[PDB]
């Protein structure tokens, strides 16, 4: 369980997340996208994409990046109760998208990434080791759907 001191280092840098998702969205599917490149060929939608310069110009990739950053933030700002949030999105990943829990960490490491180039003063040791601990609870309670559906571990 996350203390509550630790989600308030979580939910401070999410703050200025919220200064600009669509910004950080993008960095953080083109980080995903081009360190693990299995990753793009979930996504028929994004699958055209070659470079980083045309991923980079994608209006519609800035726009799922703001899907799911929106997703996530929901999540977060749930401290843990995230339930009924969690659940339509283990569903959805684990049996329309496939998703492997495997990705699932990858843009957990693609965040934390992103997070530290945009936000040092505010993502330091202690917010990074708390923002890491909550992907992981994320994860974690993904991963349980999933087994109870018969997907991944
Ligand atoms: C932070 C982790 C993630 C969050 C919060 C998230 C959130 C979302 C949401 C909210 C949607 C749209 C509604 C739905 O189908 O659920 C979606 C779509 C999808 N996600 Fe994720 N997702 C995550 C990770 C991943 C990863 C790692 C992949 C693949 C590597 C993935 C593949 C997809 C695909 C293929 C779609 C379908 C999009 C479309 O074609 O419109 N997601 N995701």
């Amino acid at each position: 369980v996350l203390s509550e001191g630790e989600w308030q280092l979580v939910l401070h840098v999410w703050a200025k997340v919220e200064a600009d998702v669509a910004g950080h969205g993008q960095d953080i599917l083109i980080r995903l996208f081009k360190s693990h490149p299995e990753t793009l060929e979930k996504f028929d939608r994004f699958k055209h994409l070659k470079t980083e310069a045309e991923m980079k110009a994608s209006e519609d990739l800035k726009k799922h990046g703001v899907t799911v950053l929106t997703a996530l933030g929901a999540i977060l700002k749930k401290k843990g109760h995230h339930e009924a949030e969690l659940k339509p999105l283990a569903q959805s990943h684990a049996t329309k998208h496939k998703i492997p829990i495997k990705y699932l960490e990858f843009i957990s490491e693609a965040i934390i990434h992103v997070l530290h180039s945009r936000h040092p003063g505010d993502f330091g040791a202690d917010a990074q080791g708390a923002m890491n601990k909550a992907l992981e609870l994320f994860r974690k309670d993904i991963a349980a759907k999933y087994k109870e559906l018969g997907y991944q571990g």
